[PDB]
């Protein structure tokens, strides 16, 4: 029993974290095989930052412009190239700690673990959901550029996020491991701001199913709803529309609990309209949207507490 | 910016997790140097469980009663002994992945990271607070016996918790690494239940200081309070008494923010009496008590956003 924001064990990623310095700017990089990945930010100074031309900044660098340190060992850079908003630095040594891995671009509403790092040294680990508005509610200080997000599937580390910057409201933005930003954001100092966010309906529903698997039915009701009537309520409360694809994704959780998706939708509609009446669901006073259907299957028993 | 329940990176602990089997019972153990630690539960079957005499159960075992597996490698047991509620199994091989480490008994209100494990294989990591009533709000399924809790200080892994069992309300109980239970609990199937809990006043206060360091003052007021008058309100709302020792612990956070402890106490008293008026503090709709003063200093900037 229990239900917690649970990160993946971070060890396979810790063995990949290095420090990268160019001039006076230091940040974190990711060492896989004979390549180190890091934000292209590393070639900027504070004065470069309002209007940097990375192409023009980069051509002025040599391999030995870059200092890469894995603990006490210096890794010699023997090639560099820019790919979107990241640099790929080729180094003389292949990381013996490289795990089996993949690069994936995650979709909004999906979750991943973040290994917050400073000066190449891992410091903390927590789970994030990719918001609909392409930001994450992270916890990052100066020096955290190049901290990575990942999921782990069996042997294999799926890398999905490299951290870049903090937006005016204190949420965080970054890129996949091809260096393409999540969202409309750019690695420049501008007035850019996160767009209006929305609640991730499919996750809230997954989390209601979690509650039932764990033994709680207080919020269910005798009603059902159509997809359409549900979505009218969703629009009023700033929840994403429910789609048939999402209903289909909820199939296994519905089958384990014996509650039809559209019946759970009715329960949610009631919760939105009437509130929770001073009660909790899985320890929470609010409706939680930071767990995917997969996160629920991962963490909950396969046997419902009936 | 940001503020999250942040676990320590779990890698130094993952390299210590093994599987231990005796008869048909399997669970997790902790391999440090040439010793494996695990719950003494491993020598019980379901029928042993209502009234087990561990002394009597253990004397019937030999070293080769115990199967210890670190991945694909069998570790041969060459000695065993019982210490309170754990077994210490001496093995033929010293763990080459042993980190620098210490065993510590944590105090109620303190926090630690939990590496949830199954069959010797780490599966997730999250932060827990030791409740005043000596339980943790974990997330554990069958097979999680022997999952460990730890903090990391510089080089050094401070082990503080080995998981044993789940109580009737779904919260969790276990021991330090000397095998002594946190709380009045016993490793038997009885009607035992967690005692009445209380809110950890010192942590709530630390978390209010976190909010100010991160730039938010909405909940402050023009009032002060005496320790006594505060504690009368605390008693009404089931919060721990504030003590001068705790006020002293808050010294650094008070100095960084320029808010006197007893002035922050007044703000808390107002929040308790009047509620939060539909607002949030660090993203939360409720007063959070699962972060210590140390956790706040660890995660927040040393510079207040004034
Ligand atoms: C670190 O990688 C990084 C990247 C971008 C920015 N800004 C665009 C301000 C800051 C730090
Ligand atoms: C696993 O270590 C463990 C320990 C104790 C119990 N009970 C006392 C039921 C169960 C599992």
């Amino acid at each position: 029993s229990g239900f917690r924001k649970m990160a993946f064990p971070s060890g396979k990623v810790e063995g990949c974290m290095v420090q990268v310095t160019c001039g006076t700017t230091t940040l974190n990089g990711l060492w896989l095989d004979d390549t180190v990945y890091c934000p292209r930010h590393v070639i900027c100074t504070a004065e470069d930052m309002l209007n940097p031309n990375y192409e023009d900044l980069l051509i002025r660098k040599s391999n030995h412009s870059f200092l890469v340190q894995a603990g006490n060992v210096q890794l010699r850079v023997i090639g560099h190239s820019m790919q979107n908003c990241l640099l790929r630095l080729k180094v003389d040594t292949s990381n013996p700690k490289t795990p089996k891995y993949k690069f994936v671009r995650i979709q909004p509403g999906q979750t991943f673990s973040v290994l917050a790092c400073y000066n190449g040294s891992p410091s903390g680990v927590y789970q994030c959901a990719m918001r609909p508005n392409h930001t994450i509610k992270g916890s990052f200080l100066n020096g955290s550029c190049g901290s990575v997000g990942f999921n782990i599937d069996y042997d294999c580390v799926s890398f999905c996020y490299m951290h870049h910057m903090e937006l005016p409201t204190g949420v965080h933005a970054g890129t996949d491991l091809e260096g393409k930003f999540y969202g409309p954001f750019v690695d420049r100092q501008t007035a850019q701001a996160a767009g209006t966010d929305t609640t991730i309906t499919l996750n809230v529903l997954a989390w209601l199913y979690a509650a039932v698997i764990n033994g709680d039915r207080w919020f269910l009701n005798r009603f059902t709803t159509t997809l359409n009537d549900f979505n009218l309520v969703a629009m009023k409360y700033n929840y994403e529309p429910l789609t048939q694809d999402h209903v289909d994704i909820l199939g296994p959780l519905s089958a384990q609990t014996g509650i039809a998706v559209l019946d759970m939708c009715a329960a949610l509609k009631e919760l939105l309209q009437n509130g929770m009446n001073g009660r909790t669901i899985l320890g929470s006073t609010i409706l939680e949207d930071e767990f995917t259907p997969f996160d629920v299957v991962r963490q909950c028993s396969g046997v419902t507490f009936q």
